[PDB]
């Protein structure tokens, strides 16, 4: 049979290009949402009127909390029980905004630190936990090291999503398992952004100054996930079109 | 006056010694404590003896929670009262111990995320609102990117407190405030651990086949904060005697 | 029209399993090699048995001197002359062996930097200057160029120099739309002198699998860089090392 | 007696800077220089002025042939002819100019690779050949991860440097000897640069807008060869006011 991915913040942009990129390839999808409800039903019914019954969603809140152990064993617990298995995670679900250092801050930590990496090791445990070509991609940001101004715990959480990604990669790889992590640059634009603005960070690109498509990132994810990965485990593959390379 | 230091976790062992060589150095310092009262006193007595006044003692749990901030706020005022300036912090602080994917698991990320990576980020937020040579270290580890096996959340915490070293050097660096690291390999091993598991560590160690001694982590905090460091900034240390450069 | 492809020292082991798989894919091929004639042009006369006219040999010795530069021209040159083109660039023909510290060493400097960095730059200039599509160079790095082994500090040079030019061809090829990236291998196909013993310290440390990477399992990361799913990526390097590079002492 | 240093391209600049700091420190120096012949001997003179017999001039040129292994083995050796020992060696000239993919070639790559890597190497293999606190230090460059437009030879001569300073402070640690780097962002501007582009390059560093002093360069050298580094070795220290930690 099929093989199934559980892909989170699925409904709209980049994680919705995997899934359908995924979906495509021969795989079952868990649509994790979180706000997004109306995008996430309508993408599973899409993906369902393609094949019948290899797409379901999923909501969880991927705030950290007392509680978010439990929401990240469902999210794995709804692949088992739609499709009997859970070969490939995807945690694509982030937080994103500014938190200068000079909602309430503790709101901002849970939000920021728990999207992108607390939920990221909870739902890795419960993966694994819960065990042919297993693997978990990661979401990372290839602009980690030279970092937006008054982002310090988005730029934490995504530095910790690497920690992850390495200490995942050795602990789990006598299981099988591989973890490695794809790092856009500037992929689509936040949706509230002028294009002025959108221009002047497409300007900035080396590679043809303009973003990464979606479908250009869910490439890389395909690759990772693929038997022509096989051996990749602990990497982090950049798709940034040059950007990480420019000086200031 | 005298320029004045905070050192998180001072009680004991490298926290300890940064704070006798900043003491030594000319600095007055404020020894965090959480529960090494006795020894936190000990020390302020020993520093005190040599220059009357110069050190205070200050209780803190750096656990992560609602009232972390609120701690945290409370070290940095608890310098500015005894001492009417705050110029050095030195994020010492550390909790270290395996997590293994396969205590609460939101109690282990409260002390590994918490203590070592948001107390340290809260810490910074009080240090810079409440603003010369200023300066943060923070300690480190050489280690990160060859992680302990099933320690994925304390390399987190580590990771994420390389983030903030860079985000918070870029951030700071219009306000004069130098943000830098020192990331040791082995040094003191962990009380806990026999001496058959410690020699084995210490015979991997290219220079000299033994470990880091505290006062040689605190000779690099010593220089990170002297006018000898006024350009350093996001730069991190490590001090290791090779340890990270040897291969498996 | 099929493009073309240059692989440098694709007579046996890793680059000749990137010049059958980049064969396999409709690429047509340079096999460059330096010393191994035979096993080159017998990987040429299977790949034209496959497809006529598709592979060419093309001999050079890589080591640094005074006409290194011409002999990159060279090796470019025909793969324009046999092809019409040239769209991508393997880097993969390496000299390794230890220089410790404590062959005369400038032998050992010419050959361990010409063919590690200097013949890839080379190669580089001259593959860029015939362009002025899907170009692309890939560079074979190596994945535990951070934990070097003990007295191999010219192959280590070499290796970091390699980053270093994959880094700035990256940057300064992106405005003609060539890419370039790397596959750093942390332990494949094993020294062909090497007891089997010795060989099982090396696999035993490998965490997914504990096993060397094969030749093959290395080409498919290099046909993933040149292919149009790779389209935005340059300046990156991609591990393939079975986790080997996050192993402490 | 004192301990003795040699300094490459030390008559100007930043490795005049570290010849003068080390001099200052006790050191007695070696100042290697290639075509600046009047402000070698001009520099010689004034520290023999301050302490006689503590400065000697050696001319080399460290372009790559095959008789740079003889030059580098000749440097060393001036510094055990005039002192009868060599403590610490500085591995800081540098060609450095434009070499656009798109002087013949083979001489380009001999003078940037030459001198940025190879003379390094072969400098290091003669001072351990020929041997308490004994350490080598490059001077690298902070910005070679995101290097200036058509500077790829010199870009690959400071990563091999970086390669040097890890396989050379890994083998020599048995000896005793100890290699680092300290690696600057902007520092002394090239003499050639104009005013406005000198300035458009000082509004990129975060930490002062404004390039390093050679001075605060050789800071970091003198701790790097002091009695508080001695358990550092394989570590590259930036010294580049936060300049490599800037987006694009
Ligand atoms: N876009 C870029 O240029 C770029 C650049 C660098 C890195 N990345 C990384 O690439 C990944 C995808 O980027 P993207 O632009 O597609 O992301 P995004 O649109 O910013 O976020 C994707 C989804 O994350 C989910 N999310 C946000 N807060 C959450 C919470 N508290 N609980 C659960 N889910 C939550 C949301 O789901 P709902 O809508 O259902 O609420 C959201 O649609 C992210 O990890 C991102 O950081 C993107
Ligand atoms: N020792 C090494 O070899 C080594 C290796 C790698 C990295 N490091 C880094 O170097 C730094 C200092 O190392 P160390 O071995 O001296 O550290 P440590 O003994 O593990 O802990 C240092 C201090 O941190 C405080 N601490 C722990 N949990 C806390 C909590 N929940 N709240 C408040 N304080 C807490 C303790 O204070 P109280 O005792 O007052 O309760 C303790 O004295 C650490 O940041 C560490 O990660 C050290
Ligand atoms: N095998 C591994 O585990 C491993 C690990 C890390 C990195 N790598 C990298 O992956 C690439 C392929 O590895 P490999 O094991 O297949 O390579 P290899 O067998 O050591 O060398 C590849 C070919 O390099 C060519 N070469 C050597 N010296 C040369 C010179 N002076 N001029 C021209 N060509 C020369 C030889 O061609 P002739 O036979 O025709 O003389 C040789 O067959 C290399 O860049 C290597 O550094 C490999
Ligand atoms: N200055 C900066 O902003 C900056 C930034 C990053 C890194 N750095 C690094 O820091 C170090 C010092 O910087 P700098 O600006 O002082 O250097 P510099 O003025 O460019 O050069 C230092 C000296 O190197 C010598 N040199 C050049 N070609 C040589 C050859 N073929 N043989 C022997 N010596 C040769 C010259 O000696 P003579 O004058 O005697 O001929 C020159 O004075 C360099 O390694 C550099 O790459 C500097
Ligand atoms: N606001 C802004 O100043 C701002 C800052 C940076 C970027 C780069 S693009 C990006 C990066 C990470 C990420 N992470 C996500 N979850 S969306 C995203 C989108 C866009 C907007
Ligand atoms: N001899 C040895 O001690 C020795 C040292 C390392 C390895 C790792 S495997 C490798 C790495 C780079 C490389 N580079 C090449 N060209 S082959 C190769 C093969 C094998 C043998
Ligand atoms: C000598 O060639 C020339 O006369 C011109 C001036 C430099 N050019 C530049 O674009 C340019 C690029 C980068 C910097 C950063 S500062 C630096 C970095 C490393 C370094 N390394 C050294 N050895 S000095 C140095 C100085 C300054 C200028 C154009 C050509």
């Amino acid at each position: 049979e099929a093989p199934a991915a559980v892909v989170t913040g699925a409904a709209k942009r980049i994680g919705r290009a995997i899934a359908v990129k995924l979906h495509q390839t021969g795989y079952r999808v868990v649509i994790h949402y979180h706000n997004s409800a109306e995008a996430a039903v309508s993408l599973a019914d899409e993906l369902n009127k393609e094949r019948s019954n290899t797409a379901v969603v999923c909501q969880a809140d991927l705030t950290n909390s007392n509680v978010l152990p439990a929401s990240c064993e469902e999210i794995i617990n709804s692949c088992f029980r739609a499709f009997g298995r859970c070969d490939v995670l995807v945690n694509n679900a982030s937080a994103f905004y500014p938190t200068p250092l000079v909602k309430t801050v503790e709101t901002q930590v849970a939000e920021l630190i728990g999207t992108n990496a607390i939920a990221p090791f909870l739902l890795t445990m419960s993966f694994a936990q819960r065990q042919s070509n297993l693997s978990i991609v990661n979401l990372c940001d290839a602009m980690v090291d030279q970092p937006c101004m008054a982002f310090s715990l988005y730029n934490m959480g995504k530095h910790a999503l690497v920690g992850l990604t390495q200490s995942a990669a050795l602990e789990l790889a006598p299981y099988g398992i591989r973890v490695n992590g794809v790092a856009p640059g500037v992929s689509l634009l936040p949706v509230a952004m002028g294009e002025e603005e959108k221009d002047k960070w497409r300007r900035k690109v080396p590679l043809g100054r303009r973003e990464a498509s979606a479908e250009q990132i869910a490439d890389a994810v395909i690759f990772l996930v693929s038997g022509s990965a096989q051996y990749i485990t602990g990497s982090i593959i950049k798709v940034d079109g040059g950007l990480s390379l420019v000086h200031a």
